[PDB]
């Protein structure tokens, strides 16, 4: 019941390589390598979430990690928002190209939104909680 | 060419009333009244954006204003993200109920995402830039 999931699972490496070229990563960033690892991990979590194999609470560990890294990198936390949205936009593009029917499209858009909304909300919340 | 706009334009006072019941806004907030006015303004801007009457750049000044107010309120900036998402979710619910076909649904989802992503990104960006 999820071609999008199958597509992303098979194309994980390609998806991340393409995403890396579109994100904002500063050469000075001490965690620039972790940015990629976090992305790889969260793409995997996204697939599992669409398959209803994890709950959203399970990404909160990663969100706290990202937040702490961003604090230490001394970068505007909105860059993380931008970089996350690059991935979301591409996933939406892939969903469109797979050409699901309306019912399926609607179900997947809800899950996509729930995942990314939580990731962004929790990471920014955590950034401010930890920086305090 | 957009029933969603007409619905929101007509039901605007009610939409805001319902939204106010679901958001994080404390009576101690020095800008509690402005939060509602900002909401009213941005709902109008959203409608104009759907109608292709404004560009996304035109909400950046409002984002900077919100960010300044949030700094002064001494709240976690993620509360703004939560509050914005409450509106987006309800808009998505209204879109679903209005029963568009897939093509129209996709076109509006893209505009909804673009508007809200820009609002969240620019406000959080400005919050960090203004706070130092
Ligand atoms: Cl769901
Ligand atoms: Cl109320
Ligand atoms: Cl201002």
């Amino acid at each position: 019941k999820c071609l999008l999931c199958r597509y992303l699972k098979e194309r994980q490496e390609k998806f991340i390589s393409d995403w890396k070229k579109k994100v904002i990563i500063r050469e000075r960033d001490p965690y620039k390598e972790e940015i990629i690892k976090n992305g790889e991990h969260l793409l995997s979590a996204f697939i599992m979430y669409l398959k209803e194999e994890i709950s959203l609470q399970e990404i909160e560990i990663t969100s706290k990690k990202i937040a702490r890294e961003r604090i230490d990198a001394k970068v505007n936390i909105a860059e993380f928002i931008h970089n996350t949205n690059v991935a979301k936009i591409e996933i939406m593009n892939i969903l469109t190209l797979l050409n699901p029917d309306l019912q399926q499209y609607q179900a997947l858009v809800k899950k996509i939104n729930q995942f990314f909304d939580h990731l962004i909300y929790y990471t920014v919340h955590s950034y401010y909680e930890q920086k305090a």
